[PDB]
């Protein structure tokens, strides 16, 4: 499967790629204003994820670090990125469908839109101001807008007994963002894609 990242924001990002114990494509790459970066998706992954880094730095063996969305260090993530991170979700060809959604569980960095290019469905954004209007407490000093599991390790927040509910914190992200998942159990925003659709992932879809 094709994804196309598509940075529409004023400043650069890093994209990243990842299952969480693998990179998916080269797993990451610069992105300035305005750049596309098309890449493949084997069929079948499951629990991939796409989000943007910001404010990145890396040597010339891309090792260094980034202030939102940090995987190990590594300009080519294998791995899953350091909250805040605005998160693109997929599952690929399980029983000839696809699954696809934003979330906000892991907090918000950078607003995205993320569609398929192909027939049959529709896509989901989370291109709210969450950001600016990020509760107090929930504020990144290193940017973004943390969330709550993230801050205050509880197992209401993170839903460590497999039973939660909503929560002031989670209601903010849903607010904002009604399309995307807001806490673990929260109503469900997936869509569901022909089997072997195509996406299209773009950062700052409205500015």
């Amino acid at each position: 499967a094709t994804f196309e990242i598509v940075n529409r924001c004023s400043y650069t990002v890093w994209a990243a790629a990842s299952k969480g114990d693998a990179a998916l494509d080269a797993g990451g790459r610069q992105l300035n204003s305005g750049e596309s970066w098309t890449i493949n998706v084997e069929p079948g992954t499951n629990g991939g994820k796409i989000w943007a880094r910001t404010d990145c730095y890396f040597d010339d063996s891309g090792s260094g670090i980034c202030k939102t969305g940090d995987c190990g260090g590594l300009l080519r993530c294998a791995r899953f990125g350091r909250p805040p991170t605005t998160l693109a979700e997929f599952s690929l060809n399980q029983y000839g469908k696809d699954y696809i959604d934003i979330s906000n569980i892991k907090g918000f960095n950078v607003p995205m839109d993320f569609s398929p290019t192909t027939r049959g469905c529709r896509g989901v954004r989370c291109a709210a101001d969450i950001v600016g209007q990020c509760p107090a407490k929930l504020k990144a000093p290193g940017g973004g807008c943390n969330d709550a599991c993230t801050v205050f390790q509880t197992s209401e927040y993170c839903c460590t007994t497999g039973k939660c509910g909503p929560t002031e914190y989670s209601r903010f992200f849903k607010r904002l963002c009604p399309d995307a998942f807001s806490y673990v159990l929260d109503k469900p925003t997936t869509v569901t894609c022909p089997g072997s659709s195509n996406y299209r992932v773009t950062f700052c879809p409205t500015a």
